[PDB]
């Protein structure tokens, strides 16, 4: 049930997304999460509900169901908090709304550094993204000194491609190598070469938007739904298990960890009934042959960053 990082600690396999978690939810979400056995939960500053997230942690510590230590609470550092001198602050606000006081995994969010402000996504007169003169290297160095704080215990990176990765690696005096990269990954974009660049490296990979994100606000009915794609949910019924189900336990046997998102009860615990069968050979090449190198995130308004990650191939 969890995969060792590079820090000495493990990390469940199976993780809670929150992202369009709604305040109104995800309190609820979180408590029945952590009932029926999740101990990782995705979190993030931009997703506008930690705070509520801290409420059902707090409160399952209290009633004695969970003890810290078997929890694993990730967050991420928002694009416009980049700068160095920002970073604590941001990590530190979130730390405070989620009640914690530490993180057992934080990350950059995305490798883009946006102009720093109250609004997540300043955009010019005319819309396009307004990113702050930051890079990665110095934002990276900026996280190592939260680990060397105590704040978190391991730090990584999202949407990274595989050469902002190797940046990283490459840094004369890095102090910390990322332990995870968390990416989008599904059927329709199956990630081959970035996996096997960061699985070749000791990073572990985090699969995010593993149903497609049917959720997500952009979403344009004629693009593809996993959720409903006939032949998945014909691989789904030969196993006796939901598309949801096979699409959670598809990056599962790909040594990933994958964080799926509901606020629905039946859903949250549906999903985690996931350690109870195994997709065959077959499944696993045929999951794989879907790929069409379509992406949930990717928004054309950030496609002129000079850290935008989706240019290279991997
Ligand atoms: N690092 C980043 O840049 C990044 C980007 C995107 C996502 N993420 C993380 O990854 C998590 C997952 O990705 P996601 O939120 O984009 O989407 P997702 O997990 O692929 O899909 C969530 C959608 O699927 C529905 N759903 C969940 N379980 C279902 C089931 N068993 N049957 C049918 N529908 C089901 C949910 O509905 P209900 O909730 O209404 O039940 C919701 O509409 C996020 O919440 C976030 O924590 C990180
Ligand atoms: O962030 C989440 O977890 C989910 C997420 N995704 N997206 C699509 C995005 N696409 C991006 C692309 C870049 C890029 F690096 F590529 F330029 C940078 C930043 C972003 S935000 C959003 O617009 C968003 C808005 C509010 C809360 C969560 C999200």
């Amino acid at each position: 049930s969890r995969i060792l990082l590079n820090n000495g600690a493990k990390m469940p396999i199976l993780g809670l997304g929150t992202w369009k978690s709604p305040p109104g939810q995800v309190t609820e979400a979180v408590k029945v999460a952590i009932d029926v056995g999740y101990r990782h939960i995705d979190c993030a500053h931009v997703y506008q509900n930690e705070n509520e997230v801290g409420v059902a942690i707090q409160e399952k510590l209290r009633e004695q169901v969970v003890k810290r230590e078997e929890l694993f609470i990730v967050s991420k550092l928002w694009c416009t908090y980049h700068e160095k001198g920002l970073v604590k602050g941001a990590c530190q606000k979130t730390l405070s709304d989620l009640k914690l006081d530490y993180l057992d995994l934080y990350l950059i969010h995305w490798p883009t550094g946006f102009k720093p402000g109250k609004e997540f996504f300043p955009l010019d007169e005319s819309g396009n993204v307004v990113p702050s003169d930051t890079n990665i290297l110095d934002t990276w160095a900026a996280m190592e000194e939260l680990v060397d704080e105590g704040l978190v215990k391991a730090i990584g990176i999202s949407n990274f491609n595989h050469l902002q990765v190797e940046m990283i690696l490459n840094k004369p005096g890095l102090k910390y190598k990322p332990a995870v990269n968390q990416i989008e990954c599904h059927p329709y974009l199956t990630q081959e070469k970035l996996i096997q660049y960061c699985q070749s490296k000791g990073i572990v990979v985090t699969a995010y938007s593993p149903l497609g994100s049917p959720d997500r606000p952009w979403a344009k009915p004629e693009d593809p739904s996993l959720l409903e794609d006939p032949r998945i949910k014909a691989i789904a019924a030969k196993h006796n298990k939901t598309t949801a189900q096979v699409l959670i336990r598809f990056p599962m046997q790909r040594n990933l960890v994958v964080i799926p998102k509901s606020v629905t009860p039946e859903r949250i615990a549906e999903n985690f009934k996931v350690f109870d069968f195994e997709l065959s050979s077959q499944d696993m090449t045929t999951l794989l042959s879907y790929n069409r190198n379509w992406r949930v995130c990717a928004p054309l308004s950030c496609t002129s960053h000079k850290d935008y990650p989706f240019h290279e191939e991997f």
